[PDB]
Parts: structure tokens; C-alpha cells; sequence
């Protein structure tokens, strides 16, 4: 496809203005037209994991739809840092459903670590992972660790080619029930995080439900997909990540990235 080559050859040049990695893969789901840069290699996905987290948790209330309302009374101690929801609800507790909203929305990290524990571990984020067709997620450590995006360090990776099936599965295809699948594009259309990324790299008529993810090393990540009126979606996949310990993470590199294939893809 001429405009999925075009496509390329700019995500290339975008890349060679920073001492770092792109990762992206921009997929028309229906055309399957597929724009793609460093597919198959491993990045630290951050919190954008919370994304596979939450769809774990819908997938288990399938079968036991009550989950959702359970009340989780955590604790002081549980708290971490970026952990906007759980800390002004200490005391009270939240339920399993504001837990997942508070992950996907603000990035709450305690919320990711007391759902991930609900699971029984990270090992079973992986396992849900591998259900729904993608063997390359790995999902190694908790909150905040699995951040340290650390050169060549696969723990808490993925590629950019896996994500996009899997997020296109989930938000899109059936890897969920149809319940499942709508409560969470509903959470993800609601993100508040994500203002500067992807959302910043689209048509003002494009409705965007991503997550975000950012850590060391300057990673800065956004995934998600894009519902244009009248077609079909459109699945993003942006990974980012610099050589310097003490890089920045940045925005403008994802709503680029969004802009060379929102050019490609209309």
C-alpha cells in the first residue's frame, strides 16, 4: 500500500530527531492496512499494562458479575506514589469497578497493585494474556518497578506488533463478552491522562479510547483506538523510549506519530 510506504518512511525520519526508539503499528481494522516501525522488537509498556490488567479483571466478573461492586478496604500502607483516586478514598475503600476506572483514567498505581493482587500476581496478567492469542506480553513485576524500562531488559515488554492485535481483539474484536467490551472502551474513552498524545494526533471528529504509559529512561507510550464517523476503527500503537537515564518523557513524539498515519489513513 503506497500510502502505508509513505507512512514508514516518515515514522523513520521522525525517529532519527531523538537518541531513541519508536515502536508503532497504525492498523484500519477494516482494510487490515497496517503502518508499522520496529514491530516485532521489545519496549517497556508502563502503565499502558493497565490496560491488559483491567480486561483480566472484566474477563474473571464474566463469572461472578457482582465483582465488580465488591469493596476493596485497603489500607495506608498500600499506598504508592501517582495514586491520585486510591489516596482521597483511603478510609473508605473503593470498589473493584472504581478501582479499574481509577487505573484506566488517572494511572493510579496503588489501584493497578491491589487489582493485580485481586488476580492472584502478574503472572496471572501474562496468563490472561495468552488466552486471548498474544504470546509476547509479560507482565514481571508490580508497581512502581515495572517502570524502570532499564536497556535491554525484557521484563515488563511487549512489541508494538502484539499489542495492536490484542488491543484490537479486546476494544474491537471479541476477546471480551459484549459487556465486557463496552464497560471497557467506556472506561478508556474516559482516560484524562492522554490529552497531549494520541488525542493531540487525530481529527476533531475522531473519538479516541487509549491509555498512557511513562517511566524511566524517558519512555513515554500511548495505545488505544480511534472510531472516525462512518468507518471502521482505527488501532494506535505508540512505544517510546530514549538511551539517556535522564531523558524527559515527552508527548510531541506520539501526537506525530499519530499525525503521519491519521494522513495515511484519510
Amino acid at each position: 500500500m503506497k500510502n502505508v510506504a509513505a507512512a514508514e518512511r516518515q515514522l523513520r525520519e521522525l525517529e532519527s530527531t531523538f537518541d531513541g526508539r519508536l515502536g508503532f503499528v497504525a492498523l484500519d481494522t477494516a482494510t487490515g492496512a497496517r503502518i508499522a516501525h520496529r514491530g516485532d522488537e521489545r519496549f517497556p509498556f508502563c502503565s499502558t499494562s493497565k490496560m491488559m490488567l483491567c480486561a483480566a479483571v472484566l474477563a474473571r466478573s464474566a463469572g461472578e458479575p457482582a465483582l465488580l461492586q465488591r469493596r476493596i478496604a485497603y489500607a495506608k500502607g498500600d499506598l504508592i506514589r501517582y495514586s491520585p483516586i486510591t489516596e482521597q478514598h483511603v478510609g473508605a475503600g473503593m470498589s473493584v469497578a472504581e478501582l479499574c476506572a481509577a487505573t484506566l483514567q488517572y494511572s493510579d498505581n496503588t489501584a493497578a497493585n491491589l487489582l493485580i493482587a485481586l488476580l492472584g500476581g502478574p503472572q496471572t496478567v501474562t496468563a490472561y494474556a495468552r488466552s486471548i492469542g498474544d504470546a509476547t506480553f509479560r507482565l514481571d513485576r508490580r508497581e512502581p518497578e515495572l517502570n524502570t524500562a532499564l536497556p535491554g531488559d525484557e521484563r515488563d515488554t511487549t512489541t508494538p506488533a502484539a499489542m495492536a492485535a490484542s488491543v484490537h481483539r479486546l476494544l474491537v474484536g471479541d476477546a471480551l463478552g459484549a459487556a465486557q467490551r463496552a464497560q471497557l472502551n467506556a472506561w478508556m474513552l474516559g482516560n484524562k491522562t492522554g490529552d497531549a498524545r494520541i488525542r493531540a494526533g487525530v481529527p476533531a471528529d475522531w473519538r479516541v479510547a487509549d491509555k498512557t504509559g511513562t517511566g524511566d529512561y524517558g519512555t513515554a507510550n500511548d495505545i488505544g483506538v480511534a472510531y472516525p464517523p462512518n468507518r471502521a476503527p482505527i488501532v494506535f500503537i505508540v512505544y517510546t523510549t530514549m538511551r539517556n537515564p535522564n531523558a524527559q518523557a515527552r508527548d510531541d513524539v506520539i501526537a506525530s506519530a499519530t499525525r503521519i498515519a491519521a494522513r495515511a489513513f484519510a
